[PDB]
């Protein structure tokens, strides 16, 4: 599934991201935007081997198992496969663990880069919640 901006928007506030630890609504769906473009069933593989899933793009590195990376923790004890539903349940309770971690938001690349910093406002402006 594709969402559109404001339907992932609501589904993420639903799943209690908006000011999860501290991170407006708006930054999330920066991430989502930049990760995988809304699509849940998207997947990218990264230079170290593992491989990113889903509308979050969550790293096989360390918390889900997909099979076939290297020594590769299971964090959020999930098949990787599950973070491709069109149910956002599972990538949501992945995410808490990973943004409770230590470095908050920053463990996505792409937040950093390209969220950081910037108005995440806009991301959620003209959305029904
Ligand atoms: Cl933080």
């Amino acid at each position: 599934k594709v969402f559109g901006r404001c339907e992932l928007a609501a589904a993420m506030k639903r799943h209690g991201l908006d000011n999860y630890r501290g991170y407006s609504l708006g930054n999330w769906v920066c991430a989502a935007k930049f990760e995988s473009n809304f699509n849940t069933q998207a997947t990218n593989r990264n230079t170290d081997g593992s491989t990113d899933y889903g509308i979050l793009q969550i790293n096989s590195r360390w918390w889900c198992n997909d099979g076939r990376t290297p020594g590769s923790r299971n964090l959020c004890n999930i098949p990787c496969s599950a973070l491709l539903s069109s149910d956002i349940t599972a990538s949501v309770n992945c995410a808490k663990k990973i943004v409770s971690d230590g470095n908050g938001m920053n463990a996505w690349v792409a937040w950093r880069n390209r969220c950081k910093g910037t108005d995440v406002q806009a991301w959620i402006r003209g959305c029904r919640l």
